[PDB]
C-alpha cells in the first residue's frame, strides 16, 4: 500500500556525469562511450548570450579550450561539434560505466525522472512531466545546465531531456539529446514565456485509478458520460481533450478496479464542477497529473531495473 | 527557482542491494563489506509470524540454508548473527561497491529516501519522513522487506531505516540498521496499529521559509505570538509542540527572509484558521510537513526572490 511520486533509480545515469568548463562558463555534460554531450550555451559569456552566433562563437574554439572533468580525473578532448543546441564533445576514453541506452523525445503528458547535478557531481533526484505547455515545472538552480531527464524500459535508459533555461515564471526549458528544444524557445537571454498550460486529463484519471487500487473511493459515483460530453467539460476547466488513445491505454486500469474509464471521467467531471468538499485524495486536495497510466501500474505492481 | 520533493541520488545504495532466501521466504538485503543485513523474518513461514521465537528458529539453520544473490552470482554465507531484529550474514567476499557509510538511528520529523527494491532489485527511489507516531507513509508492496532509508549528505551514505512490515492502515514499520524498531512495534503478526498521528509543524514551517525565499508572501500578516499561545492553537488542529530547539534550528532561514520565527509561527496559525482561500503555497494547497529546515537549505537558493 502507498502511492507516492517515485523516481527510477539513478545510479545508471550518475555514472556518465562529468563537468564542462569552457573559459569562465561551467555546467554538466553526459558521458555516453566517447561523446560528452552538454549545452551548447558553455561557450557563451553572460554579453555573447545576448545575441550568440554559436557557428561564429565556435570556430574560435580549439578542443584544449574545453576542459572535462570525470570525479577527479581530466578528461582529453579530441573533437567538437554541434548538433542543434547541443556540443558534442569527443573525447580519448570511452566511459566504462556507460549503460545500454537510447535518445528518445517525448510527447506532453510523459513523465520522467530528474538527476539534477552541479559541477559534474548529482545532488537529487526527482520525477516530472513534460507540461501541455513544453516547460516542465523543475527544481534547478544555476549550475544546473546539462542535467539530465531519462526513463528506464527494462534494462535500457532512455534519456529525454537536457536541461538548457529558467524562464521569468520559476518553471523549465531545455532540449532533447538531439539538442531540439521541446517548446517554442530559444537558447538565448531575450524575452521569452511559458504559455497558459493545461491539465494533463489522462494522468489525472490514471491517479484516480490508483486511489481506488488504495482504497480511496468517495468520489465514485453512479453515472457514466460519453467522450464528446466529458471533452465540452473538460475544456471548460483548461484540461487537455481525452482521446480514444487515452481511454484504450487506461483499458488495463478499468478492468482491475471494475470502474470503466467513462465512468471514471463522470467522476472527474463532478470533482471538477464541485471541488472535493474538504476531503483529500492520496493525500492531496489538487488533482494530482504527473503520473502515467503506466506509472500506475509499475507502482502498483513492483516493476525493477 | 522551483521546490520538489526531492530524494537522493540512489546509485551508491543500488551497489549494495542483494537478494537473501532462506527456504521459501525470500527479501532484500543491504550488502556493506563483507555483511549482509537483512530482516530477521526472513526465517519465518507464514506459520511463524504470529508468536515467533526467533532464537529457537535460527539456532536450526547453517551458513548454507541462507542463499545470498549478488546480480546473476551466488555469494556464500560463512557466518551468522542476530542483533536485535536483524539478522546479519557474513559472506566471503567483500563489497566492492561499498560506499563510505555511516549507521545513523533518526528522530520523528526527519526526512530520508528510499530505494523500493524486490527480489534484490531496486524499482524506484522516493523521498519521505519519519512520521512523529514512528511509522512512515512509503509505497512498499509484498516482496518490499529489507528496502532501506538513507540520506547522503556529502559522499557518505547514512543509513537511516530497514523495511520490516505494513500496519492495517497501510502506513509502514522498521527498524535502523542495528534492528532497533523505531515505534512500539514488533516484528509479530499479532495486533498491531499505528497510533493517532500529528503534523511536524517545524517542517510545515520551514517549507513556508521556502515559499518565501521563492519569492511569495501572500499568507504572511502583521502579527507575532508568543511560543506557548502557538502552541495552545497548534495542538488544537494535531500539530506537534514547536519547541525552542525548533525556533533555534530555523534561525538561519529566519536570518534569509528576515522573518522572526514567532512572526512564521503567527502565519501558520492564520493559515490553519482560515485555509488557503483558492491559493496554493509552492504548488500545493495543503501544508506540506515532509521537508525539514535542513531539506530547504539544501534545496533552496541563499538569495532570497
Ligand atoms: C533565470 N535566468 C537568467 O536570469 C539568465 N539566464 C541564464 C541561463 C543559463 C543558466 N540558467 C538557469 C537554469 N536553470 C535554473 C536557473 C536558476 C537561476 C538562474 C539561472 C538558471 C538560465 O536560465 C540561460 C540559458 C539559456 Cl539557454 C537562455 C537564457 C538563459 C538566461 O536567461
Ligand atoms: C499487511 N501485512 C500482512 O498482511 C502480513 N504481514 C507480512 C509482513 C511481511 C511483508 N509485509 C509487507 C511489508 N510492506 C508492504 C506490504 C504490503 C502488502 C502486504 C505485506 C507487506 C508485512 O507486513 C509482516 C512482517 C512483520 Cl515483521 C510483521 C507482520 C507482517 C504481516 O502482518
Ligand atoms: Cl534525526
Amino acid at each position: 500500500s502507498g502511492f507516492r511520486k517515485m523516481a527510477f533509480p539513478s545510479g545508471k545515469v550518475e555514472g556518465c556525469m562529468v563537468q564542462v568548463t569552457c573559459g569562465t562558463t561551467t555546467l554538466n555534460g553526459l558521458w555516453l562511450d566517447d561523446v560528452v554531450y552538454c549545452p551548447r550555451h558553455v561557450i557563451c559569456t553572460s554579453e555573447d548570450m545576448l545575441n550568440p552566433n554559436y557557428e561564429d562563437l565556435l570556430i574560435r574554439k580549439s578542443n584544449h579550450n574545453f576542459l572535462v572533468q570525470a570525479g577527479n580525473v581530466q578528461l582529453r578532448v579530441i573533437g567538437h561539434s554541434m548538433q542543434n543546441c547541443v556540443l558534442k564533445l569527443k573525447v580519448d576514453t570511452a566511459n566504462p560505466k556507460t549503460p545500454k541506452y537510447k535518445f528518445v523525445r517525448i510527447q506532453p503528458g510523459q513523465t520522467f525522472s530528474v538527476l539534477a547535478c552541479y559541477n559534474g557531481s548529482p545532488s537529487g533526484v526527482y520525477q516530472c512531466a513534460m507540461r501541455p505547455n513544453f516547460t516542465i515545472k523543475g527544481s534547478f538552480l544555476n549550475g544546473s545546465c546539462g542535467s539530465v531527464g531519462f526513463n528506464i524500459d527494462y534494462d535500457c535508459v532512455s534519456f529525454c531531456y537536457m536541461h538548457h533555461m529558467e524562464l521569468p515564471t520559476g518553471v523549465h526549458a531545455g532540449t532533447d539529446l538531439e539538442g531540439n528544444f521541446y517548446g517554442p524557445f530559444v537558447d538565448r537571454q531575450t524575452a521569452q514565456a511559458a504559455g497558459t498550460d493545461t491539465t494533463i486529463t489522462v494522468n489525472v484519471l490514471a491517479w484516480l485509478y490508483a486511489a481506488v487500487i488504495n482504497g480511496d473511493r468517495w468520489f465514485l459515483n453512479r453515472f457514466t458520460t460519453t467522450l464528446n460530453d466529458f471533452n465540452l467539460v473538460a475544456m471548460k476547466y483548461n484540461y487537455e481533450p481525452l482521446t480514444q488513445d487515452h481511454v484504450d491505454i487506461l483499458g488495463p486500469l478499468s478492468a482491475q478496479t471494475g470502474i470503466a474509464v467513462l465512468d471514471m471521467c463522470a467522476s472527474l467531471k463532478e470533482l471538477l464542477q464541485n471541488g472535493m468538499n474538504g476531503r483529500t485524495i492520496l493525500g492531496s486536495a489538487l488533482l494530482e497529473d504527473e503520473f502515467t497510466p503506466f506509472d500506475v501500474v509499475r507502482q502498483c505492481s513492483g516493476v525493477t531495473f
